[PDB]
């Protein structure tokens, strides 16, 4: 669906530009064969997490959502992905949701950014 104007991931509020930058980064990094710290990852629906997607069918991917992005890390300069993620449709790039580890119900779980 359209990228939202903003999203609140456990207190980190991001803009549409931050979200777009994250997806664009993921797509470029996959194309470049240089997936920073091996992101993107696959995202699977796990309904206990109460995360709605607005993009349609999977497959879905997730990539770190950061300020002043895109997220990048390398063997010579590790950077944490932090807690926040964009979810997008792997085959197209289209936006699905933003999620976070912050405040999730279980270890390594995600919860929806609001
Ligand atoms: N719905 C979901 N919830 C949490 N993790 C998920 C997920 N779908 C896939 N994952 C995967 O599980 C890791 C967390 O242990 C995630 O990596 P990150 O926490 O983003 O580093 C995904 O690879
Ligand atoms: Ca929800």
């Amino acid at each position: 669906c359209d990228i939202p104007q903003s999203t609140n991931c456990g207190g980190n509020v991001y803009s549409n530009d931050d979200i777009n930058t994250a997806i664009q980064g993921a797509l470029d990094d996959v194309a470049n064969g240089d997936r920073p710290d091996n992101y993107p990852h696959q995202y699977y629906d796990e309904a206990s997490e109460d995360i709605t997607l607005c993009c349609g069918s999977g497959p879905w991917s997730e990539f770190p959502l950061v300020y002043n992005g895109p997220y990048y890390s390398s063997r010579d300069n590790y950077v944490s992905p932090g807690p926040d993620r964009v979810i997008y449709q792997t085959n197209t790039g289209e936006f699905c949701a933003t999620v976070t580890h912050t405040g999730a119900a279980s270890y390594d779980g995600f919860t929806q950014c609001s």
